[PDB]
């Protein structure tokens, strides 16, 4: 059994997150997938705007079949100490990660374009011709 | 083991669908949850607008841990013949259902207000004061 770790904001969870979580879950035949959900204050300070609170973004992730455990809030920066505390074998994510590639603990997951929740609102608005 | 059936549009799947699916899944200690996804043409003709195609709405549902099987497209009207073909013990849904209450096959699931994907876009727009 292999312990995988993925982290992220997971704001307005869409098929993109789900597919990336699925891919992480399936890196190995027998895995335990831990998902870390970044904090509101830190995501806003370092990355950008978040619609949903930590509590909302977390409650929604618990419905994704690929998720075995959630760390909420997770650290903004993943540390080697953090890997050992939770006995993580691999970190799955789409440099600040060089030390992970060096431990052989880096596993790249892919992003799907064009399926985000915001992409969906755009498709709603395209029913209203500009004139 | 109890076979439960829930149907719906599942457009822009949100925590509301997920919680309603969760509740269906857990009506009994040992269940098999079948989720039917209504067709595009029929949903548009009888109910209202749908952003996502059948194929999109279905691919997203497969990520919800509570879902064991999907019928896609499902019939717009559920029939007693339909219940027997799939050996459904119960139909979970939030009249056109009287015959289900009469078979003792009706199980009511609740809607959560205020967590829909559209509710989320509204919260985005509220950062832009009207003046």
């Amino acid at each position: 059994n292999v312990v995988i770790y993925a982290d992220g904001v997971y704001d307005m969870l869409h098929l993109g997150h789900m597919k990336q979580l699925e891919q992480a879950k399936k890196l190995f035949e027998n895995t335990t997938l831990i998902v870390g959900v970044t904090s509101d204050n830190e995501t806003k300070l370092f990355k950008g705007q978040v619609v949903q609170t930590l509590e909302e973004r977390t409650e929604t992730l618990k419905h994704i079949r690929w998720v075995d455990e959630i760390i909420s809030p997770c650290p903004w920066v993943v540390t080697p100490e953090f890997l050992e505390k939770y006995k993580i074998d691999y970190v799955a994510h789409d440099d600040i990660y060089a030390w992970l590639k060096r431990a052989g603990k880096f596993k790249a997951t892919q992003r799907t374009e064009g399926v985000s929740t915001t992409d969906l609102i755009v498709r709603i608005l395209k029913n209203y011709e500009d004139y």
